[PDB]
């Protein structure tokens, strides 16, 4: 079909991409996306927020067990598993999880069995972390209710960031899914060693600022945390991307959640991404001219920081459209994708 003029290439090749930052969920929901990401990444980041959320080593090696039963049979992926950080967990499950072979973080939420109140209980297991090297991931916002929404990630970078990685010097850590000018600028400029401190950037906070949540209408599907910024921060994240700097890497931050659950009185947070997303990253670099800067971000420095190989294995994207799929199914249960029954310009051969 001849491309109009103004319409950089019509294929993509890149060494097969991994995601490091993922929500699988579990039972049904586990069995219908988790095709969706074997499709497009030999390796993901398994997030541990199962209710009740993944604390212990034991626990992800069920779940891991689980998720191996869920893979079809003719795709290959394999599954990096993490732990739900608590004021409680102990140093020893910090170093049976590094010895498993197959707890790759250890990740902290804002909020004792369950969660994290205050990041000082958790003095002797950090020390444990970084004396073996397991990494700290970190959804780096603060709760505080006195703190504007789209300020509590520049608030956490002042408050836990900076006494985090003063108090704990070799610890490695990943700053997900970051939103702002604010963090993208912290990251690409802070004083790290090599492989100790990273970020992961969503595919939706490339393609999208703030006004979405509200355009003709308030929209459940584009509503995660954290949430999409002003303009002026998508143009950044953008910017740290396409940059070719090898802290940045591919996390999706997919985050399934059943339509009956978005479109309520109180709609819960997360972006479904699993279906399209290789898709909607090579759009947002499409945009931005940087194609082949991709293959970096998505499949290279992810894999570097956590000292995994860099894949043997090529994919292909074509840039052929498609009408996406309004709803996928959960058995009986629908699913939406973000932008689901739009048409999309990629995908995924
Ligand atoms: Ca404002
Ligand atoms: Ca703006
Ligand atoms: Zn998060
Ligand atoms: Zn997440």
């Amino acid at each position: 079909p001849p491309m109009t003029a103004s319409n950089s290439p019509a294929t993509l090749s890149l060494a097969r991409p991994d995601d490091w930052h993922l929500h699988l969920r579990d039972g049904d929901m586990l069995a219908a996306v988790l095709p969706h990401t074997a499709r497009q990444f030999g390796r993901a980041i398994v997030m541990p927020n199962l209710k009740p959320p993944v604390t212990t080593t034991a626990q992800a090696q069920a779940y891991r067990e689980r998720i191996l039963a869920a893979l079809p049979a003719g795709m290959t992926f394999e599954p990096l598993m993490t732990l739900y950080l608590t004021d409680n967990t102990p140093p020893d499950e910090i170093r049976r999880a590094r010895e498993s072979g197959f707890v790759h973080g250890v990740k902290l939420y804002p909020a004792s069995d369950h969660g994290v109140t205050d990041l000082a209980k958790c003095a002797k297991t950090l020390e444990a972390m970084q004396e073996t090297g397991m990494p700290l991931l970190v959804h780096g916002e603060v709760t505080d209710a006195s703190i504007d929404l789209f300020d509590r990630e520049k608030v956490f970078i002042d408050r836990v960031m900076t006494p985090l990685r003063r108090d704990f010097p070799g610890l490695k850590v990943v700053f997900e899914h970051i939103t702002t000018k604010d963090a993208a600028d912290y990251v690409r400029d802070a004083d790290a060693a090599p492989g100790l401190l990273g970020a992961t950037i969503t595919a939706h906070h490339l393609l999208y600022n703030r006004n979405a949540l509200f355009v003709g209408g308030i929209r459940p599907h584009y509503y995660c945390l954290p949430v999409l910024k002003r303009e002026t921060h998508r143009v950044a994240l953008v910017e740290a991307a396409t940059s070719g700097n090898p802290r940045f890497f591919l996390g999706t931050d997919s985050a399934p959640h059943a339509r009956d659950a978005k479109e309520t009185a109180c709609g819960c947070a997360g972006c479904y991404t699993a279906l399209h997303a290789l898709e909607l990253y090579a759009e947002a670099f499409d945009t931005a001219g940087a194609l082949d800067k991709l293959e970096g971000f998505a499949s290279f420095f992810g894999a570097d920081f956590y000292g995994l190989p860099r894949s043997a294995e090529t994919v292909t994207l074509r840039r052929e459209p498609w009408e996406l799929p309004r709803e996928i199914f959960a058995g009986e249960t629908p699913v939406v994708p973000l932008r689901g029954g739009e048409t999309i310009g990629w995908k995924l051969a």
